[PDB]
């Protein structure tokens, strides 16, 4: 008579001004905010 | 007669002008601001 | 009759003008804020 | 006259029998092998 | 005169009865490899 | 008749102007403020 | 008249019977190999 | 009739001008605020 | 005229019978091997 | 003419039988091989 019971709980973000909100499992590209050359 | 009861807890957070919120599991890439070359 | 209870707690995070905000589990890549040449 | 060259490097990865392969960016859920109740 | 040059590199994986290869970013929900109830 | 019970306890961060906030498991990378070259 | 080079290097991975292979970035949920309850 | 019971305690951060706020398990790479060269 | 190189390292890892192999930047949730009940 | 050199080094790892390997950044959670209750 077992009971499992999982509650992954409450999250609230607030974000202004973010480039990148969110996780990233792996990364091997590129992130760049602002590319400039010449 | 077991019970499991996992709870992830209450976050909230509140960010502003943050390149990168987030998490990152593993990271090869490149993760940068701003490149300026020239 | 075991009971098993796990709470992660209450996570608050107030953060402004942040780079980088966030936990890295591995990092090999290049993590830099602004990159200027020549 | 600048010049940025990024490599990520060569993976290899032999693996047999694993459970979970790879990088998780944020885990809240519940990642459990093998579940028995009753 | 600026040179953006980025590679990802080689990746090469052989997996055998593996239940779970691949990055997640983010996980909230259940991932179980087997479930026995009653 | 065993009773298990695991808080991670409360957690509250004000940050301001800072470059990484989080934690790093492994650190093989480089992660670097800014970088002027030429 | 700058250069920028990165290497992420050599990865050789051989792995077996190994539940969890992989980096987490940030882990608030539940990691177990095996849940018996009654 | 055992009880186990655990908590992690309260942690209150401020911080401002910090350039890494954070723990470090293992720091095998670079960590520099500023580079110049040239 | 600046010259930045970065090298991550030759990584080889040969593992057997692991139960969690890699790097875990923050940890607040559970990590068990086995949980037995009743 | 400045010239900035870095290498992370070479790293053979040979584990067998081992419950975690790997770097924790922090930890606040629960690690626990076996949990047997009742």
């Amino acid at each position: 008579d077992a009971e499992f019971r999982h509650d992954s709980g409450y999250e609230v973000h607030h974000q202004k001004l973010v480039f990148f909100a969110g996780d990233v499992g792996s990364n091997k590209g590129a992130i760049i905010g602002l590319m400039v050359g010449g």
